[PDB]
């Protein structure tokens, strides 16, 4: 033995204890996982060493409005498209399912108005009375102006750019955490007054349930406010009613395709709404996991976190559930720490959701941050979030590779992978942002074993009951191996 | 007592654990020192409050071109510039002082020549025997272009602004990687012509040792390739004329200024050269280590790490001082996984530099996505040298908050703050990067504590010996105590 084969030794050793601690590197692979795993590390190869070696742009580190063509050409992604990402366990229901099937199906249906406004963005409402009663815009049918376009696709392409965020590169057109904010809670009121509306609403849902299906997602957790629903008379539903109505869409769509695991509820609040609007809140969430314990998980509380009221505001509401005689165990699912900064009231958050035993936390970006948080969150078994392409688009990195999960990924913490709002800035449900994990997310030397690890996590840090979990595992299993085979014998010689 | 009351001593407990545990969190300040952390602190938050509620741009993590101006009207970056911050551990010769003095002084001498080239950038060279034997450019004697401006400042001025990396926004200009190192390898091919003329080096490397100490440093560590310094007959010297050229110059201003510390030299190779001509480098620097054992610290390699060679390539040459008999243990320096990329040749030299026993690495922007790596280091005491606004003009990193040794600092990793060529663009010796690191790399409870520490690491992790980093501690401390002692003096009521 050299001195240099000593040396050599010592540093497989080393190499090979560092690596061996990042998520899925206990993943197991059969010979044909292993031939798709082979597959899909060619390609990422050549990328990595074409970027590096020939000193080009890495596309798939780039902004997703430049880099989402490109994505769309490459054999991997088909390879991700096709694979089972078990589930999608971050959503909001408003921003889940295209914008082309609320152009297409939604704006088609009677008494439907839009405008122009203030700002220079289309609105959409539905008024069964009459004209909407803000007289503030210039309400128009939209029938009547897309009968007066003379051009139906044109103006089916011009609505859904005036409402989508990835008409335009939105790190050019919105360079800044404030104006990319400002164009995000546009888009969110330019939908407001027609999502709302009872039978869109469903029909909507049901949209959700059969994009993420169609893109290979068994189950969905959807964030969701729930009540608000309205009819052509006026009449507003309260969350029981959205509950109810959600629940009997995915029981029929449960029915239909058994291949199916399902989905639940999680309420949603509004980060800067005053404190007893968010404690009604607490005592409903409560009400509707008394009543529909298999169906309601939980409580969030959600919108822009650095601008808006810290957890610590509301602790009064959120500890309420907790000071009864019996106390009560209401699930939390916080949004928490989506900011750069370190030290002040919006990273403090986590310090408040794992005092209040959350379930899960959305994003967590400035986790890494804080040695202790994260040292707690593990022991907890409270597991991470992650939307990349949300974390891009929303201001809080530019290289995807400068993710701030990256280490924690690189040491086996427990994590989620979803699209935050995949219809606002037009990604598939699940397939983009999982494409995106595994070409910045983890490195040169890693492709099947994490995509898989996160497929089982997205099962292991449910919401759902462990019969539940072990039922979806079967499910999943079932589809795993059918995608596995079909695969590899389209790759594979004969 | 109460369920709100508990969980707000329980809230206090665990945000004092996560925030013990901080670089500098042991440190304890005096009232004088508590006066001026209240000081720097006030400045902090206004800034961050301000961002953070008022939804504006954080000035201090923008680019440095856009944020200089800024830094340079704020009252906290005074306090900066008074404040003895030790050594500058991490230099490169050739960039290390201001082009100023090379406009102003260098490019007055007679036999300097300057010229245009095909990329329409001004190379200066110096030619004794006549005008330049490189036909492909066509050389002026500075001297006379420099008479036929008209406006002797505007001439000057325009020299420089051909020359530095801050006349334009970087992060605009050369929006990529390969576009800033080509320019960066551009502004040094610049130089390379006129700042190897041994008058002028000389010259040059003094001016070095009166701005660190003007910006209130008190001991450096310059990288040097040390050899080729040419006289006005063609006469090259080697690298031990360039080391007692040094050794001399710093031994004056030593014997000039008392209050100083000292200077000491680590020979830098490029990372693109033969393996063969690694290997002469190497036995230079042992040569060097065993005549000059307190000036002459080790051996490095620099230049850009992504397309170029690694340190496995070059393990033959970097592995002969220690298959010696008996070993000899040559210390080394090395730059690390100044990279984005995981997994990859360019970060897994991280692995064989600690496996070559590195006194300290360069950079290390990837050691935190390696938790093995991260582990052995700390273990070892191997510091870490940062150079904030460095990361960010080479393209690393875009917001300076999402740098990726935040976290680590938030675990008290050994690490110190340097300024990697601080004459490239324009920079302050180390009161820019100091400010950068308080600004950006630590939260919004952290001001002085946090200097005092990376002060005080700078000679903690110097390569001084123990005796000397004795002397050196009782100097920096005179100095501190007069720092402290005169700002409150100007800054409290009488
Ligand atoms: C988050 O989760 C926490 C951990 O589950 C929750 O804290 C738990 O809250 C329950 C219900 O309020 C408490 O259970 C009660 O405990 C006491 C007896 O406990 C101790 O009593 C003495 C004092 O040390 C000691 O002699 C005993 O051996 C016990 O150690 C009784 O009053 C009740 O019968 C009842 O069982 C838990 O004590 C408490 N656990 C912890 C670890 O604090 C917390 O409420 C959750 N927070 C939120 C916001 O949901
Ligand atoms: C980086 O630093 C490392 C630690 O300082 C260096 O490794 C050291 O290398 C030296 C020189 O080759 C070794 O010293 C020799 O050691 C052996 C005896 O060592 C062991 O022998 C048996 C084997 O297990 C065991 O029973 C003994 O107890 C000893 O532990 C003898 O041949 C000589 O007397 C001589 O002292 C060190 O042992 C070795 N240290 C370690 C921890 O491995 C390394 O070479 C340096 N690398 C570079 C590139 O500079
Ligand atoms: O109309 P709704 O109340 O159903 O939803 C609309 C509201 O959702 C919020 N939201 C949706 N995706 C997210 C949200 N907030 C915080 N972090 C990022 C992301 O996770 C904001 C919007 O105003
Ligand atoms: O040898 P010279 O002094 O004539 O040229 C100086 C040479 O140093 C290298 N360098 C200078 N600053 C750095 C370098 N390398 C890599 N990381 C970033 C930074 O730390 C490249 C240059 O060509
Ligand atoms: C770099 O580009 C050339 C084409 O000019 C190609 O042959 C080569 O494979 C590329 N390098 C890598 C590592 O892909
Ligand atoms: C929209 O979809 C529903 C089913 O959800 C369908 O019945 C209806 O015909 C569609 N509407 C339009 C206008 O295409
Ligand atoms: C929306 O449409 C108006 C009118 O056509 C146009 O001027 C404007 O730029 C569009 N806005 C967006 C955000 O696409
Ligand atoms: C926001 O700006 C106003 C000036 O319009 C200033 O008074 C206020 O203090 C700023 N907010 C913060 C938190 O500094
Ligand atoms: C150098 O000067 C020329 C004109 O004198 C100008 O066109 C060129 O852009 C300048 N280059 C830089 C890098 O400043
Ligand atoms: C340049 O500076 C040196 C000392 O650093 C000094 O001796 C010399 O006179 C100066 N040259 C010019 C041309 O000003
Ligand atoms: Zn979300
Ligand atoms: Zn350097």
């Amino acid at each position: 033995l050299t001195s240099k084969a000593a040396y050599l030794l010592k540093r497989n050793s080393l190499i090979e204890e560092d690596a061996s601690r990042k998520l899925g590197a206990k993943i197991v692979l059969t010979n044909e996982e292993k031939v798709l795993d082979d597959f899909i590390l060619a390609e990422k190869r050549k990328l990595i060493d074409d970027s590096r070696l020939n000193q080009t742009e890495y596309m798939p580190a780039a902004s997703f409005y430049r880099s989402k063509d490109f994505i769309d050409t490459t054999f991997a992604y088909k390879i991700i498209q096709d694979m089972p990402k078990g589930g999608a366990l971050h959503l909001h229901d408003t921003a889940s399912a295209r914008i082309d099937w609320i152009v297409s199906n939604a704006t088609y249906r009677d008494h439907v108005y839009m405008c122009m406004d203030q700002d220079n963005f289309v609105r959409l409402t539905v008024s069964g009375t009459g004209p909407p009663a803000n007289s503030g815009c210039e309400w128009k049918l939209v029938e009547t102006e897309r009968a007066n376009s003379g051009d139906i696709a044109a103006f089916d392409h011009w609505l859904k750019s005036n409402i989508s965020l990835l008409t335009t590169d939105p790190l050019v057109t919105y360079p800044s955490l404030d104006k990319v904010w400002g164009r995000f809670d546009k888009h969110f009121s330019q939908l407001r007054g027609i999502i709302y509306h009872t039978p869109i609403r469903r029909d909507y849902y049901r949209q959700i349930l059969e994009e993420f299906r169609s893109d290979n997602v068994q189950y969905v957790e959807v964030r969701s406010s729930l009540s608000g629903f309205f009819e052509l008379d006026g009449t507003v539903h309260d969350a029981e009613f959205g509950l109810n109505l959600y629940k009997s869409v995915t029981e029929e769509f449960q029915r239909e395709y058994p291949d199916f695991i399902g989905a639940k509820i999680i309420l949603s609040g509004l980060r800067f709404k005053s404190q007893e609007e968010i404690l009604n809140e607490v005592k409903i969430a409560m009400d509707l996991h008394k009543k529909y314990p298999d169906f309601f998980l939980g409580y969030d509380l959600v919108g822009q976190e650095d601008p808006n009221f810290s957890l610590l505001h509301y602790l009064d509401a959120l500890l309420y559930p907790s000071i009864q005689n019996p106390p009560y165990r209401l699930p939390y699912f916080f949004h928490a720490a989506e900011t750069n900064w370190q030290e002040t009231e919006v990273d403090y958050n986590l310090a408040d959701a794992l005092l209040l035993n959350t379930t899960r936390v959305g994003h967590g970006f400035a986790l890494i941050k804080h040695p202790r948080f994260t040292e707690l969150a593990k022991e907890n078994g409270v597991a991470v979030e992650v939307n990349p392409i949300s974390n891009q688009i929303l201001g809080l990195v530019r290289d995807v590779r400068n993710h701030a999960l990256v280490p924690l990924i690189a040491d086996d913490y427990p994590i989620v992978i979803s699209s935050d709002d995949p219809g606002a800035w037009e990604a598939s449900p699940l397939s983009h942002d999982f494409y995106v994990a595994l070409m910045d997310l983890c490195g040169r030397d890693t492709a099947l074993t994490f995509l898989k690890q996160l497929a089982l996590n997205s099962i292991r840090y449910s919401a759902m009951s462990d019969t539940e979990k072990v039922a979806a595992k079967a499910k999943w299993t079932t589809q795993w191996d059918k995608f596995v085979k079909t695969s590899v014998e389209g790759l594979k010689p004969h």
